[PDB]
C-alpha cells in the first residue's frame, strides 16, 4: 500500500525499455530535417528521454500521467507511419506490447495503495 512505490518501479521499466532495442527510434525527438513533415501530422511530440526527464523532475504526480505519456510515443507513431508494415512502427507495436505487459502492475498497485490511504 506504498503511494509512492510507482515512482521507482517506472524508473525500473524505463531502464528496460532503453536496454530493449526497439526503443531506438523512440529515445530522443524526431529530427525534423530527416522527416521534416513531422509537425505537419503530431501536434505533441514524445519520446522516452522526455518521459524519464518529466518522472526525475518530479513532475509527474501519478503513474498513470507516466502512462498518457507514454501511450502518446505509440499513438504518434501510428499516425505518422505511412504503412501498418513499416520498421518504426512494427517496432513501436512490440515495445509497446512490452510496456502495457509491465506497466498493469504499477497501476493496479498505485490505484489499489491510494484506495486503501482514502480507505
Ligand atoms: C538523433 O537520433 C535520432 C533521434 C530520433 C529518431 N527517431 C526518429 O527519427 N523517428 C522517425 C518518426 N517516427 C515514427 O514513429 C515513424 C513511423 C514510421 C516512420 O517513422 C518516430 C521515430 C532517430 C534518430
Amino acid at each position: 500500500y506504498d503511494i509512492q512505490a510507482w515512482k521507482k518501479q517506472c524508473e525500473e521499466l524505463l531502464n528496460l525499455i532503453f536496454q530493449c532495442e526497439d526503443s531506438e527510434p523512440f529515445r530522443q525527438p524526431v529530427d525534423l530535417l530527416e522527416y521534416p513533415d513531422y509537425r505537419d501530422i503530431i501536434d505533441t511530440p514524445m519520446d522516452f528521454a522526455t518521459v524519464r526527464e518529466t518522472l526525475e523532475a518530479g513532475n509527474y504526480e501519478s503513474p498513470m500521467e507516466l502512462c498518457k505519456d507514454v501511450r502518446l510515443i505509440f499513438s504518434n507513431s501510428k499516425a505518422y507511419t505511412p504503412s501498418k508494415r513499416s520498421r518504426i512502427y512494427s517496432m513501436s507495436l512490440r515495445l509497446s506490447a512490452f510496456f502495457e505487459e509491465h506497466i498493469s502492475s504499477v497501476l493496479s498497485d498505485y490505484k489499489s495503495a491510494l484506495r486503501f490511504h482514502k480507505r
